[PDB]
């Protein structure tokens, strides 16, 4: 089998992308962040505390046919970005793209943190890690593509993520017509439970290639690429009035600037992220001074190369024996 999706930005700075998928019979239709930086499948439903939604389609079980409660389990999950959500468990089918798993955990929310609460355009969740990280307790569960794997046509599942664009999610296969060039793979640790890899070194604009190795995650759940502050430091010096600013909570630079470019390695390949991918507008509405979509990883404890890095790459989620990743241009 196979499944292919659109996903769309939630708006004008892609700050996330969300895809529809149906869950339980007669079919509920939720638009989900697909997060290859987390293993939960949750949703607003008709369980959460009614002063946490405010625009969201709720998952309702009780109008599903198909909807199972599984008794006892509980989850609850804290993302990097300081947000959280919590609830019970149903089983139920769960279709992406034409693809249907029968029988996936959906983790229905009883609570959800504010900033949940204030993005009506995100129903909820769709991980794509490791299972190792799903929260469900006491019975751990898999996420949609580890309970889809065995009958796909191939193990994988790729993210192709538009720049203020549409952009496609596939399962099971490669689309061969959807990248310039060799797909470059290159190993992936799932120690920690995520993507895990290591690119080969960076280059700001016309500059150089600097080899050095740097360990950070394919995360499709996070907007910006976070990196180790010297390479950071190094791309944002080639902003005229670009600072790091605290009050703000990160690089800044003037809205005038033209963004250089930033170059990241796998292996022998390089990746071009263009400068307008980097911009993420103005701090507040109206201000002269823009976010950078470059930042530093430190306090982090891991880089990331989240939708910034991966909107400019077709990128395989190899899920064989052994995983790998692969990163094409396009």
């Amino acid at each position: 089998s196979t499944g292919s999706a659109t996903t769309t930005p939630i708006d004008s700075l892609d700050d996330a992308y969300i895809t529809p998928v149906q869950i339980g019979t007669p079919a509920q239709t939720l638009n989900l962040d697909f997060d290859t930086g987390s293993s939960d499948l949750w949703v607003f439903s008709s369980e959460t505390t009614a002063s946490e939604v405010d625009g969201q389609t709720i998952y309702t079980p009780s109008k599903s046919t198909t909807a199972k409660l599984l008794s006892g389990a509980t989850w609850s999950i804290s993302y990097g970005d300081g947000s959280s959500s919590s609830g019970d468990v149903y089983t139920d089918t769960v279709s992406v793209g034409g693809l249907t798993v029968t029988g996936q955990a959906v983790e229905s929310a009883k609570k959800v943190s504010s900033s949940f609460t204030e993005d009506s355009t995100i129903d909820g969740l769709l991980g794509l890690a490791f299972s190792t990280l799903n929260t469900v307790s006491p019975t751990q569960q898999k996420t949609f593509f580890d309970n889809a794997k065995a009958s796909l046509d191939s193990p994988v599942f790729t993210a192709d993520l538009g720049y203020h664009a549409p952009g496609t999610y596939n399962f099971g296969f490669i689309d061969t017509t959807a990248y310039t060039g060799s797909i470059t793979y290159t190993a992936v640790s799932t120690k920690q439970g995520f993507w895990e890899w290591t690119s080969t070194g960076y280059a700001v604009g016309s500059g150089t290639f600097k080899s050095t190795s740097i360990d950070g995650i394919a995360d499709t759940g996070t907007t910006l690429l976070y990196l180790p502050a010297t390479v950071v430091s190094a791309y944002w010096a080639q902003v005229s009035g670009a600072k790091s600013s605290s009050s703000v909570g990160g690089y800044v630079f003037p809205c005038s600037a033209t963004l250089p470019s930033f170059t990241f390695g796998v292996g022998s390949a390089r990746i071009v992220i263009p400068g307008d991918y980097i911009d993420f507008g103005p701090i507040s509405t109206g201000s002269s001074s823009c976010f950078g979509g470059i930042q530093s990883s430190a306090g982090i404890g891991i880089n990331i190369f989240g939708d910034v890095a991966l909107k400019a790459a077709f990128v395989v989620f190899n899920g064989a024996t052994t995983p790998t990743l692969g990163f094409a241009s396009k």
